[PDB]
């Protein structure tokens, strides 16, 4: 009925990899892991439960379900080719995380440029307003207090990665589409925004050239945003301040309000307006919205 | 709205055959619908009684307050409940995609393959029926239910056709693959490698937790299956199948085999239609059935009840 029990992971001291354990422990599932030294990653994650082996032997993948690796699927490695020789599921960490999504209501931050800066305001939002996200930068997963215990799992998606097209998000971000095929990757975008449900947003930036061509094409709930006048939720009266700009926020069915945040450029402006409507849709407060973009310190 | 986005979904043509099984569906989601059609009908009086708003005739207004449009299949411009929702970015979908979309709200298995997959969806309806299961299940794009509240149960078994728009973005739980074939298209080219592709990007979207059911006497489905990083279960009269057709008696138009499962002692079942092919359609109903749970009882009665589609 639910063919995943336990998961092993090959590598589980390794950087990418022991926060996906962590989070597939805060989900209830068995977790083991093999790695070649002890160390205080793979300690903090026995007290989460998992079954730790040092050393790689056939023997440390036995009773798991589903192996993930950190990248290559390299027979050379006994637990790898036991479960290779046994049909047992073996795949990379990068799709173990976009898997993650699945469980939790997820944020998912593509374009290219700004993905990073944009997660990081929505962690710093979100925690403003208390609801303390699992959060994934550079394929690394931190909370803003266990991994995956918040509801919300905001990550960045890079357009050419393998499991951008295989995300499960309930909220997904394009900043912008830019050639820095170009066809092809706007079909990709379009692609990755239908993977979105019927009830689920898309967040757009309709400053975007590329963006504003490929919005007529999403069949989904869309948010779109930039200083655009005819932007759903637009920045006006920008009066940039040294370190800090000033920006009101027109959002629909909302009075204007008035915020900054706390780094320079009219990029950061947009960042900060994806930020403020993936807020506004999870009923985030003025007061936290405030608080988190001008409390801002940097990625 | 907010955090949920979808609350109220709109057909134009609700009263066609093809469309009101999706709105009797969403309407047991516990979805607002409405629905517009030239004419009132037994059809637009039996969505009403489930809870529909039905207009009859189409202006913009029949679209207001609708998150979703739903439309038979091309998008007419011209039809001013199309085009008041396309100028207020509401979006506007053929039904087809809004069928593959109902599987995320349900425990979907989805039966794909190059040949065998109607009588196949229809002998899993017919096996979860008999297992008290109530499925919902889908043959040539339209919504069935075991007995006459379409969607009702968690279970929705639905032919995937490799050829449709929507195949690679099905969200199954299950997912059957009974054979790739090339059929008319030369074996060793460049086509029939992008279909395997493509029924290898199909498994894959089965969750880490989902199960993929193969039947490994067809050479295609057998090259393709290490591929597959999906728990999996294989089936057929091959020797090293998982579940395993053996002890087959053709008897005119029935035919009997016993059925060796792992873990499982052999069990004998019958079927009421010829041909080894409907032992294989009988083998991945079977692999199905005993992944969820269903008795013996119900496999035999639930295979032996069913007569035809
Ligand atoms: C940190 N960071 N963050 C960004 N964020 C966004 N950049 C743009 N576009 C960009 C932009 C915006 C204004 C002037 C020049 C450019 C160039 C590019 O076109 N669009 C956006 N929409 N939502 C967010 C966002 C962009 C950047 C960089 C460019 C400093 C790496
Ligand atoms: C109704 N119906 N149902 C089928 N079901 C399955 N057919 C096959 N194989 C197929 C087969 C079988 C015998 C002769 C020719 C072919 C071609 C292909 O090779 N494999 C299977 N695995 N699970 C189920 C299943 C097949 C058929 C047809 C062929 C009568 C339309």
């Amino acid at each position: 009925h639910h063919h995943m029990r336990r998961i092993h992971f090959v590598g589980i001291g390794g950087a990418g990899m022991c926060g996906i354990a962590e989070v597939l422990l805060n989900l209830g599932y068995e977790v083991s892991g093999s790695d070649l030294k002890a160390s205080a990653v793979t300690e903090r994650l026995e007290k989460f439960g998992a079954q730790i082996f040092i050393g790689h032997q056939a023997e440390n993948a036995d009773g798991a379900d589903v192996l993930v690796v950190s990248s290559a699927i390299n027979r050379a490695n006994p637990e790898v080719a036991s479960a290779l020789e046994r049909r047992i599921p073996v795949v990379p960490r990068a799709e173990m995380l976009a898997e993650l999504m699945r469980y939790r209501h997820g944020i998912a931050v593509a374009g290219t440029h700004g993905k990073t800066t944009t997660t990081s305001l929505i962690a710093s939002v979100f925690a403003a307003g208390g609801l303390d996200p699992t959060f994934v930068i550079g394929g690394r997963l931190n909370a803003a207090a266990q991994l995956g215990a918040s509801r919300y799992l905001v990550a960045e998606a890079d357009e050419s990665d393998a499991s951008f097209l295989h995300l499960q998000p309930m909220v997904a971000v394009v900043t912008n589409i830019d050639a820095d095929d170009f066809n092809k990757l706007k079909k990709t975008f379009v692609e990755f925004l239908h993977n979105l449900p019927f009830y689920g947003l898309a967040v757009m930036c309709v400053d975007d050239p590329v963006v504003r061509e490929i919005l007529p094409q999403i069949a989904r709930p869309t948010v779109t945003y930039g200083l655009s006048e005819d932007a759903d939720v637009r920045a006006i009266n920008i009066r940039q301040e040294g370190m800090r700009t000033w920006f009101t926020v027109l959002r629909p069915e909302r009075e204007p309000l008035d915020v900054s945040v706390n780094m320079p450029g009219l990029h950061n402006v947009l960042n900060s307006l994806a930020t403020i409507v993936i807020a506004t849709d999870e009923g985030i407060s003025d007061e936290a919205i405030v608080q988190g973009l001008s409390g801002f310190q940097g990625v």
